[PDB]
């Protein structure tokens, strides 16, 4: 039973979801003038706060709340440790709305107790192909197509309640106040993901990881040496052999992405993302923000042939705190971000991702089975983790789709 989510304009059951035939709004059409001008009421010892993402001390505050209190895995082996530089990057894309970043602080000492962030995203989120076909079969083409144009909506991330304040219903208050700020901006949909089941996902996928430094990985979690390896003479040398990578990229013509590559990257990325039912649209400014290399944050490489960019990949860095270890308190993880291949097989492109990551000191490469990530799992020796990432809309009816029909990477 769901005392908050039952009240919200989301599909409430899988049964309800299975029934959905067209993309479209759930809720009453509303107008900005209907929405309360003032912040949602909160207890007199709490105050709403809009952090200034240009203030190092505000970013620091958010950083520490998330370092101590954000996402842990089911077994509490790790907790994400997103960096200050990463947060400034993720929270401040072009045309971001400062008012969309919502915090609660304790009035007396200004201790940050909770946070949620929204950023703009331009998302294709019209009726998926398999449902459009079914629509043509019913005569229902126009309805199925009504909402095809990319929409300017809200992408929610970084919801976090301090461990001291858990299970006191503070999260629904944060979501209501975020929903108010976004609505006042004349935006009525959001997209968000979670590693937990909520009412009700439009897509779900497994996590997949690829060891880059198996020595350091056993030393934490991987249950020491992976069980299947114990059964031989020298497990660690065998493990290292399994995961070993070349020192330098295999693709000649691979180089770091530069500002003048922005138009070409935008084109091959947009062409590639059209094959997916749900996916982002990026302007030149957004391509530049999300994909231009930034030290310790995002890394992006292009294959340039004959002075033309024909392929590219990107990955971003999220360290995790290793929850109970000594020798090793940090896990240095690289996450697969956007890419596009047109001159080589995807696995050959992504092998260079792994080589670059390994060369730069990353311990593991992580991803969700979105995009065409499944097409290189086996050859590049990725293994499924215990995670599942569920994708959700707020105020949007959407048929269930496979994760391989999802092109939105969640930072
Ligand atoms: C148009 C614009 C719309 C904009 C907004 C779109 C909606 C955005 C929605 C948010 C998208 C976030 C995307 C991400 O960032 S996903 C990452 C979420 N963050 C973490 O997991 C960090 C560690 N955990 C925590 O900080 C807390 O446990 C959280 C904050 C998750 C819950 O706090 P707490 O444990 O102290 O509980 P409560 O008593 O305050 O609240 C209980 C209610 O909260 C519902 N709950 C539990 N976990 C989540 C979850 N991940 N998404 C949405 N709802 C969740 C739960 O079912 C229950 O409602 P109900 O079952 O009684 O009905
Ligand atoms: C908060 O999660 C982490 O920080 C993390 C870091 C690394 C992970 N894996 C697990 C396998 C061995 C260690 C490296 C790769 C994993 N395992 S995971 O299976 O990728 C995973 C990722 C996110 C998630 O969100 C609730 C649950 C599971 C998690």
């Amino acid at each position: 039973a769901h005392a908050f989510w039952s009240t919200q304009p989301v599909p409430q059951t899988e049964d309800e979801t299975e029934k959905i035939v067209f993309a479209g709004p759930m809720d009453e059409p509303k107008t900005v003038a209907d929405i309360p001008e003032e912040p949602y009421p909160i207890a007199s010892t709490f105050e709403w706060w809009t952090p200034n993402m240009e203030a190092a001390d505000d970013i620091h505050a958010i950083y520490e709340l998330l370092r101590d209190n954000y996402v842990e895995d089911d077994d509490s082996m790790f907790r994400f440790n997103y960096s200050e530089e990463f947060l400034q990057w993720a929270l401040c894309p072009p045309n971001y709305i400062p008012d969309w970043h919502v915090a609660v602080r304790r009035k007396a000492d200004k201790k940050l107790l909770a946070f949620i962030a929204g950023v703009p995203v331009t998302l294709r989120m019209g009726t998926p192909k398999y449902m459009k076909v079914k629509a043509q079969e019913k005569g229902e083409g126009e309805e199925a197509a009504k909402y095809d144009e990319p929409r300017h909506i809200c992408e929610i991330n970084f919801l976090c309640v301090h461990k001291q304040l858990r299970e006191k219903r503070l999260a629904p208050i944060l979501i209501k106040e975020a929903t108010r700020r976004v609505n006042r901006t004349n935006v009525w949909q959001a997209v968000y993901t979670a590693g937990v089941l909520l009412p009700t996902p439009y897509a779900s996928g497994q996590y997949f990881h690829r060891s880059l430094n198996p020595e350091k990985l056993v030393e934490i979690r991987f249950s020491g040496i992976p069980a299947q390896y114990q059964k031989f003479q020298n497990p660690m040398a065998m493990l290292k052999r399994n995961y070993q990578l070349p020192s330098a990229p295999k693709n000649s013509g691979l180089r770091e992405m530069k500002p003048s590559d922005v138009p070409q990257v935008r084109r091959i990325l947009m062409n590639y993302l059209d094959s997916f039912d749900v996916g982002p649209v990026f302007s030149d400014a957004e391509i530049s923000h999300y994909l231009l290399p930034r030290d310790g944050v995002v890394f992006t490489y292009v294959v340039e042939n004959d002075k033309k960019v024909t392929d590219f990949f990107s990955f971003y860095r999220i360290p995790s705190t290793v929850i109970g270890n000594s020798n090793y308190n940090l896990l240095n993880a690289a996450y697969v971000h956007y890419y596009a291949a047109t001159s080589i097989p995807l696995h050959q492109l992504i092998l260079d991702l792994l080589i670059v990551a390994h060369s730069r000191g990353f311990d593991v490469c992580n991803m969700v089975e979105i995009l065409d990530n499944r097409s290189f799992v086996e050859q590049l020796k990725f293994g499924a983790g215990d995670g599942h990432l569920r994708y959700y809309f707020y105020n949007w009816a959407y048929p269930k789709i496979k994760p391989s029909q999802v092109a939105l990477v969640m930072l």
